[PDB]
């Protein structure tokens, strides 16, 4: 049923965000991180995160960077691969004002605007305090792994993650009877290929992220 797959899709989505939050908040309390940081040895923080992912590459964020006010002490350097300019990253610092909550934000890239789910976690020190903030983000554009993981987890035929009429990522192979174009401009829960619509909530808050789910009669 509509609301039932929609419900499942949302939980699968929540599941991925929960995994990142948990690891984020846990790493935010790792002395190693805190001291590697305080040393302001920008370049030392590098092996550290490499170690964190070394053991969990699967659940790693697409981008990480540490802030201290409008300053950026460190950046894993992935923002660049996404065409995100170091300066836009600074603007995100402000955007994601509070901690403990995921933020759906969009940034200009070397092309279309990139949609990102970001979250901030305070970096406190051994019994002193805030030495900075760790920001982690998930880039939605072309994030095939994220969408496919939801498709399989929900045993859906195909999924399309979009913003309005513009697709961010799709699981369609291309050999389907229906095209991406049809799926995005389709009318919800109506045919040979029933297309459900699910607007994802982030932190129980409504968003414009729409997941189109396709199922054949």
């Amino acid at each position: 049923t509509s609301v039932q797959t929609s419900s499942l899709i949302q939980s699968l989505f929540d599941f991925r965000l929960a995994a990142l939050r948990i690891h984020q908040d846990s790493t935010a309390k790792n002395a190693s991180l805190i001291n590697a940081l305080v040393s302001r040895d920008s370049s030392r923080l590098d092996e550290f995160f490499s170690s964190v992912d070394e053991l969990e590459l699967s659940n790693a964020p697409d981008l990480r960077f540490i802030s201290s006010h409008d300053n950026i002490l460190w950046d894993d350097g992935n923002a660049s691969f996404y065409g995100i300019a170091q300066q836009e990253l600074n603007k995100l610092i402000r955007r994601v004002a509070i901690s403990g909550n995921w933020h759906l934000v969009q940034t200009p890239s070397e092309g279309k605007s990139v949609h990102i789910l970001m979250r901030r976690s305070s970096l406190i020190e051994a019994g002193g305090q805030v030495v900075g903030y760790l920001y982690v983000g998930i880039v939605l554009n072309d994030n095939f792994a994220l969408l496919e993981n939801i498709r399989s987890g929900s045993n859906s035929e195909n999924l399309v993650l979009a913003v309005d009429t513009t697709p961010l990522v799709s699981t369609l192979k291309g050999n389907e009877p229906y095209s991406l174009d049809y799926v995005v401009h389709s009318a919800k829960d109506a045919d040979s290929f029933i297309v459900g619509q699910t607007f994802l909530e982030v932190e129980s808050v409504p968003t414009y992220l729409c997941v189109y789910s396709i199922q054949t009669n």
